[PDB]
């Protein structure tokens, strides 16, 4: 065994956080005083090999804005242990009590962190496949990090990805565009009123969501750039990041606080 492997009694599973039928996720403590999130396998549901294929991927991906692997126990019972992101998922964070105080400058900063996480994925030649607010984790002081809860999200998926299976970093770009509409509507589901097949049909014909209320036209323009038909036309995460980091100087220097944004 290797560097990640830790003894089982060095963990304390304190609070149940979530359960699917492939296992559980707990908030916990590792050795002394180290808050951790601990993921569990429900025995019988998937291959011990296949469950630990997740931490096999997280060992090779290290960056400030992707959730970080801490430890691995690799005989049953097995556990994957990461840093604790204390405020939960970005979708819940936008919708809940705390979603009503977020204004355009906190939201654009959030998008810039995620672009940064995604710029690193982009430089690593990796592909997310499921970039959306449900898979972004939030910590203290509005820190965001890219994650994957490992669950059909046609509403967040590019036409070439949904129809023909061509998932690339260019399809994660399209979803980032969709993630942007999530931030600007406080977590609302994209294409309001529309069902999957009506979405898949309207979009092929050239439909793209309109500027959300109070959101600046220049930010809708970036979503629209992320939603080009031709995957290669779509911008780079290095571009998306720098454009969001620089936003209130280069692009909307006369921005003024509103009711929701
Ligand atoms: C199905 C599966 C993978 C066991 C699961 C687990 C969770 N929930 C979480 O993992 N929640 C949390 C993870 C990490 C830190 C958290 C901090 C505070 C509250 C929840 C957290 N899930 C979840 C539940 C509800 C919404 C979202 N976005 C994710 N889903
Ligand atoms: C590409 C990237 C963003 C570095 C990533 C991260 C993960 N894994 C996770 O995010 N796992 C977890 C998500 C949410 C809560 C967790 C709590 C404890 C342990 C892992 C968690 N990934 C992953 C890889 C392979 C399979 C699965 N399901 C997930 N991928």
């Amino acid at each position: 065994k290797d560097a990640w492997e830790i003894p089982r009694e060095s963990l304390r599973l304190e609070v149940k956080l979530g359960q699917g039928c492939f296992g559980e996720v707990w908030m916990g403590t590792w050795n002394g005083t180290t808050r951790v999130a601990i993921k569990t396998l429900k025995p019988g549901t998937m291959s011990p090999e296949a469950f630990l294929q997740e931490a096999q991927v997280m060992k090779k991906l290290r960056h400030e804005k992707l959730v970080q692997l801490y430890a691995v126990v690799s005989e049953e019972p097995i556990y994957i242990v990461t840093e604790y992101m204390s405020k939960g998922c970005l979708l819940d964070f936008l919708k809940g009590e705390m979603g009503k105080y977020l204004r355009l400058p906190q939201l654009v900063d959030m998008a810039a962190q995620i672009a940064s996480g995604m710029a690193y994925v982009e430089r690593m030649n990796y592909v997310h496949r499921d970039l959306r607010a449900a898979n972004i984790l939030v910590g203290e002081n509005l820190v965001c990090k890219v994650a994957d809860f490992g669950l059909f999200p046609i509403k967040w998926t590019a036409p070439e990805a949904a129809l023909y299976g061509r998932f690339t970093i260019k399809s994660d770009v399209w979803s980032f565009g969709i993630l942007l509409t999530e931030l600007t509507t406080k977590g609302r589901v994209p294409y309001p009123g529309m069902v999957n097949r009506e979405v898949l049909d309207q979009v092929e014909r050239g439909y793209r969501m309109p500027c959300p209320p109070e959101c600046p036209e220049s930010l809708h323009d970036l979503m629209c750039q992320c939603w080009r038909k031709d995957p290669e036309e779509r911008p780079t995460f290095e571009y998306l990041q720098a454009f969001l980091e620089d936003y209130f100087t280069s692009t909307e220097p006369q921005y003024q606080p509103g009711e929701n944004l």
